[PDB]
């Protein structure tokens, strides 16, 4: 049966010297860590996420400064509330939760944010960085999905990584990310011909499309490692982007949904912020 | 038999208009638009093609400022160098002619380059960004490929292009740049299993790994488009990175070696660098 790759359990482990880290510093230099969330417009997923990374904050010591603007908000309106974030000497760290309202050109804000305070990785410049080996804050999904990985020691070097979907802050750093691993990366995406055939052949296959288990069971390879980064609520269980009833006949490892990569994600960007105010502050 | 892809037609029609754009230019402003071209150490293929890329400035109506640095030049001493260059504003691009000794951080300094004088397309930041689909200058190979590619009317979306190699400035591009045109890519490297059977799958193979005919031929899939980057200097004529000895048969459309994506590097820098200057100088 196939090892449950347990985020929750990974990240509770995490958060233990996180904490000790924080009241450290905190105790050094008389100054308490700050993350500052953005939540733009209505977004109920956006707001709950947006709380859970706040929660996580306050669990290893420290807080957050959360900023919160209206659905009509512009681009200019974000950026000059993202520049007020960066020469904000008392915050260490910026989130900006997606997805911004449709008007907003989520790109441009995201790369307003100083990469000291990229915490949650989605500047370019940050993933370019990434991408070349250079020292950078990875974007916090596919970063945490690489710390399961290692963590349950999982090998990645040599192998066929199959990543379905190319966003900016989750397929595309995904696939960077294996890659510096000595993974061979396949990227899919909504005009892959091929899907099925392309999936069978995942010696580590990703779940980053946004559809409740488009990813089906059939197409996953006997012994692969089942990575799924989807989250979509359901009466009594929630269920991800990949088929995972059966699943543990299937995969040599997997991430379960929920409890997966969903508490890594909000692991590594407190980890990368507890980061930033040591550097600032220590 | 095969399309060829002909690279050196392409190059000589862009330098056509290139240069009535400068002449343009250089009529309305009075001044000359500058390529800097910095070359350390004394690698002699890097000093032949440093000295193509500024005939080609020259053929277009422009001029280089040669920079040629000694073998043992420090890091701090060619980020000076570039900072120098960054400063000037009668300098409109900035090439470092990789691969710098190898005492020299030369991803440091291809980083040092501001973002508009990389008219090579070096810096982790114009790599993030042409990633993310938002404007910057291009890796001059592999954007190169992708005029050739374009103006030859090969159909990229929904193709599977497998890039072999991944280096900084030619495979991890090349690959970015196929996936922003919807193929569906896999990047390979020397710790991918099973080379020869994910060449096989490929609609669009890219043969990026600086080995004399690695790729071989019948590793290639019938009615493929087939890219080589390579150049190994050869008596009786040069070979690139694949098997290109009857390709006609296999490949539905080739670039041949040489004159195929070499020209269309040289030109890409300079018509980058016309670029940058029409923006300075307007
Ligand atoms: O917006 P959003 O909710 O789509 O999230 P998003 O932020 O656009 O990310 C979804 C990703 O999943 C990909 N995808 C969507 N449907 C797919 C399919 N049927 N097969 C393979 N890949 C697929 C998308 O491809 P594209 O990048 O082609 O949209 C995209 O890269
Ligand atoms: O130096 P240089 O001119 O070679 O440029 P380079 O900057 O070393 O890039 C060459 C690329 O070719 C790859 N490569 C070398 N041998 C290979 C092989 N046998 N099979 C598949 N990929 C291979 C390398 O893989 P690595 O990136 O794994 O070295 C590297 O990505
Ligand atoms: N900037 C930015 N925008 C984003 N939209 C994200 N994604 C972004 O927050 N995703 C996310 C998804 C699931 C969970 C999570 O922990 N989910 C629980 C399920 C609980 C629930 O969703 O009610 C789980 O999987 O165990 C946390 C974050 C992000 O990481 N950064
Ligand atoms: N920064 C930087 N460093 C680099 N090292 C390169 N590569 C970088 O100049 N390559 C290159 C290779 C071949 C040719 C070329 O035109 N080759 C001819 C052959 C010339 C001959 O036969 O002597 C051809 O393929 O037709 C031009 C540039 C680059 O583009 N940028
Ligand atoms: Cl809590």
């Amino acid at each position: 049966m196939a090892l449950v790759l347990d985020g929750r359990a990974l990240a509770k482990q995490i958060e233990e010297n996180l904490l000790v880290r924080v009241e450290a510093l905190k105790a050094k230099t008389g100054r308490t860590p700050i993350l500052a969330t953005i939540l733009v417009g209505d977004d109920g997923a956006s707001a709950t996420y947006v709380r859970m990374k706040g929660n996580a904050c306050r669990r290893v010591g420290m807080d957050s400064l959360k900023i919160e603007l209206p659905q009509e908000t512009t681009t200019e309106q974000l950026l000059a509330e993202i520049e007020k974030l960066n020469a904000n000497p008392d915050v260490h760290g910026i989130l900006l939760q997606h997805p911004v309202p449709a008007q907003i050109d989520e790109r441009a804000c995201f790369d307003a944010i100083s990469l000291a305070k990229d915490v949650d990785g989605v500047t370019c410049l940050g993933f370019g960085r990434m991408a070349m080996g250079e020292a950078a804050y990875g974007s916090a999904t596919p970063a945490g999905i690489m710390t399961i990985l290692k963590e349950n020691n999982i090998e990645i070097a040599g192998k066929h990584a199959v990543v379905v979907g190319r966003s900016a802050i989750l397929g595309k750093p995904m696939a960077m990310m294996l890659l510096q691993a000595n993974a061979t990366v396949t990227i899919c995406h909504s005009r892959t011909q091929n899907l099925p055939e392309l999936v069978k052949q995942a010696d580590i296959i990703v779940g980053a499309v946004g559809k409740a288990e488009l990813i089906q069971k059939d197409w996953i390879k006997q012994g692969a490692v089942v990575v799924d980064a989807g989250f979509h609520p359901r009466d009594g269980g929630g269920v991800g982007d990949i088929q995972l009833q059966g699943i543990e006949e299937i995969a040599s490892a997997y991430t379960p949904v929920p409890g997966g990569v969903g508490p890594m994600t909000i692991t590594t960007l407190i980890r990368q912020t507890v980061e930033a105010a040591e550097k600032a502050l220590g």
